[PDB]
């Protein structure tokens, strides 16, 4: 079929230092794809290792001399970043749908002994369906292999999801910290706010929170059940952290408050 192979790059989705992200278009088909257009050879490795609904889709890569084009699923509802509100967050449960959908995409990736590394509102996309996919594995790397766990050393991520071993240990276990980041994007969404700059205890807020002051801002804006999980979260020790497996029992994890997308309906 002639022309199948040609896209129109149409809007930029992002650019920065990496080089920058179009939205393209088939000439035939129609069908959107992200094309990033650039370290990377990591990203394209790692990238070939994925498969799941809340991961964002890897279709291929093109070489053009010193130019890497990498074609990745578009996501039409954007970032989870235009989502939060701020100083609000977003309905209870909409945060909740898309902690679940987060959860998927983060178990599926730790079992295949993947850590993302720069889990934030920014890195979490939305499909036409709003179903929440992880994107950017440029920080990404693999923490198990051969069965074997190898501990991180590496300073990675964005300051206010950071794990507080990552400033504080040499080394540290890969799961904890991407369980960290999850809990202050559950936090971001519930309250439109970060809780502090960085995990240290130098930081203010973070002392605070160390010390449950959770009459202040951000936690005065959640209710305690979803309170309860980030109090089981965003635990400094991350050995006595919560594991996902343990996030799926807890309570408002569990608790119904979502209806299913609104289906067409008629009466009498
Ligand atoms: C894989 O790595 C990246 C991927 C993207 C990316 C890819 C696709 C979309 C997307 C971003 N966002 C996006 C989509 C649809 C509409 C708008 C979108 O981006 C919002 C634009 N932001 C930057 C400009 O200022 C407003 C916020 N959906 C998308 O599917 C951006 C940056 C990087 N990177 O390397 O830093």
């Amino acid at each position: 079929v002639p022309f199948v192979e040609d896209w129109d790059l149409v809007q930029t989705l992002g650019e920065g230092a990496y080089g920058e992200v179009q939205l393209a278009v088939n000439r035939v088909t129609e069908e959107a794809v992200a094309v990033k257009i650039v370290n990377i050879k990591k990203e394209i490795c790692i990238n070939k290792m994925l498969n799941h609904e809340n991961v964002v889709k890897f279709y291929g890569h093109r070489r053009e001399g010193n130019i890497q084009y990498l074609f990745l699923e578009y996501c039409s509802g954007g970032e989870l970043f235009d989502r939060i509100e701020p100083d609000i967050g977003m309905p209870e449960p909409d945060a909740q749908r898309f902690f679940h959908q987060l959860m998927a995409g983060v178990v599926y990736l730790h079992g295949i002994g993947i850590t993302h590394r720069d889990i934030k509102p920014e890195n979490l996309l939305l499909d036409e369906r709003d179903n929440l996919k992880i994107s950017d594995f440029g920080l990404a790397t693999v923490f198990r292999y051969n069965n074997r766990e190898r501990l991180l050393n590496k300073m990675c991520g964005t300051l206010p999801y950071v794990a507080p071993e990552l400033l504080k240990r040499r080394e540290f276990h890969a799961e904890p910290v991407d369980v960290w980041s999850c809990g202050i994007v559950l936090t971001a969404m519930l309250a439109g706010e970060l809780p502090w700059d960085q995990p240290s205890d130098s930081c203010q807020e973070y002392s605070d929170w160390k010390e449950k002051k959770t009459y202040l801002n951000p936690w005065k804006k959640i209710d305690s059940a979803p309170l309860a999980l980030l109090h089981k979260i965003l635990v400094e020790n991350p050995s006595a952290r919560i594991t996902i497996p343990d996030i799926k029992k807890d309570r408002w994890y569990n608790k119904p408050l979502k209806k299913g997308a609104k289906r067409p309906r008629v009466t009498s």
